[PDB]
């Protein structure tokens, strides 16, 4: 209960909890998040779309900004082709239960007045504050190009443009997001989501790699990908399987196993589960077994309506 | 005649003379130079609106580009405001005897397509290669802004846009130009010009703060300005007066002179005068005089034509 808490839940931070308190009181409020069209939609996207839904059920008008432009320039399909990848992402998000408005930056991000403000913003954005923004995202070409410093003021003006009250994004975007706070006349509330550690235990669950779990993958694809997944003893920090637990599973969870090698349990909460894994009583295999079967029932409704 | 040698005249360099030649062969050849609307139009502009004329006389269809947008951005005027300023310059350049095509950057540099290529280009411009470009133009900025490194590519696509065969301009522009040459399908021929020094020897005569002889200056003002001008005997390098001698006076000119101070002289080459001034024969005073009077005769045609 408490719209505040529901939005707050599982977030990594809310730039000004105070400002959100106020936004909520408004009878008309908007929140926007951006997604570049992805071939496969993984738990990483789902984690966030899930958060968008939160704001959805709280009076917020959701806007899912589709970054097809970046794909255009960055040598990838043609816009028409991208539209097709992106309109699939819509079918998925709708599957997740996201009643939002979808836009393609490729319809406003080049228009006259937009470019103008962008340039305008460029006058008040230090080469440094900009670079450090993009620092969180990717590592930084051998020899960096001008486009890299432009990206952040592009994303900035994309928050300004709609005039929304809230911006959602993973923690990679806090720098850019903070630039927006300091540069736009309208300070926007930012809700950042934790990043999701890939299966092999490296970076994010980027589909630009192969350590992800698609919201559509078959019950087999899941069981497989999980049994391989990185998941040490006692260690919870960095543990992919443990995140999947903290952010997607419903409780009270009841994990099984022969009273010979353990004993069936019932972790009414996650902290509860975490503490076990820390105390060692819950072997990595039992966890995977539990998460797998569970994760499967959860992502089930989505695969279905697809 | 050899128009190549005509144009070659008073040019700090012609990036690819051979290419220039290949150009002169064509029937349809065009070139453009760029100017930011200015209140006072001093000899600075003159040195080049002249060269521009040489190329129009070789056949090159002239194109002037009043970068009213840059001017806008730098919190100067308000487009339509600036507009009238540039349109005044248009008149001054016309009162200088230049047939040409006049265009405002604000009318294209903000178009989807144009902006689109700026970004494509942004992926091809290293952060430094971009910075080292502006450095020759206007020093550096304590806390550089993305605007700085965006301008160069903003100028590159400015050569591309019309598809000019040659890009005229000052030497501060050399490094910007190379870029346009290294990043565009064709390799425009760049005829860079000397950079006229201010009457105090501190730099370029800048309409933007001080030292300069504005074309419409009255004989009397010209005399008062040329007199105060830094011009040390024997010193030719740096001396603005001498530059004015070199780039504007027709030879042979008869430097009027006190019978008892050496007596009237008649130089048939700038080299004589140089030789003279260097050897301390032509004292600065007699020099400043022969020059001021001579300028007043050349500018009058333009001055009164207004
Ligand atoms: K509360």
């Amino acid at each position: 209960m408490d719209e505040f808490e529901m939005i707050k839940r599982n977030t990594s931070e809310i730039i000004s909890e105070e400002e959100l308190r106020e936004v909520l009181k408004k009878d008309e409020k908007s929140a926007q998040i951006g997604f570049e069209p992805s071939g496969k939609i993984h738990l990483g996207h789902y984690l966030q779309i899930k958060k968008m839904i939160d704001l959805q059920n709280a009076g917020f008008d959701i806007i899912i900004l589709l970054a097809d432009l970046h794909a255009y320039l960055n040598q990838k399909g043609e816009l028409d082709e991208i539209r097709k990848i992106g309109d699939y992402n819509k079918k998925v998000f709708e599957a997740m239960g996201l009643k939002a408005k979808y836009v393609y930056g490729s319809t406003f991000q080049l228009d006259k007045d937009y470019t103008l403000n962008v340039y305008r913003l460029a006058l008040k954005t230090t080469l440094k504050r900009a670079r450090r923004s993009m620092e969180l995202i990717a590592r930084e070409d051998e020899n960096p190009k001008v486009a890299e410093v432009i990206y952040p003021i592009m994303q900035v003006n994309a928050i300004h443009y709609p005039g929304v009250d809230v911006a959602v994004g993973g923690m990679e975007q806090r720098k850019i997001h903070m630039l927006a706070r300091e540069l736009l006349p309208k300070k926007v509330v930012c809700i950042h989501n934790p990043v999701l550690t890939g299966l092999d235990g490296e970076g994010k669950m980027s589909s630009s790699k192969g350590n992800f779990i698609a919201v559509d993958d078959s019950p087999e694809e899941i069981r497989a990908k999980i049994k391989k997944a990185y998941c040490p003893a006692g260690v919870v920090e960095g543990n992919p399987i443990m995140e999947i637990a903290k952010y997607f599973l419903e409780y009270p969870l009841t994990i099984k196993r022969p009273e010979k090698f353990g004993g069936d349990l019932t972790v009414n909460s996650y902290e509860e589960l975490e503490s076990l894994f820390k105390n060692k009583e819950l072997h990595p295999m039992d966890l995977k077994n539990a998460v797998a079967e569970e994760l499967i029932k959860i992502l089930e409704p989505i695969r279905k309506r697809l």
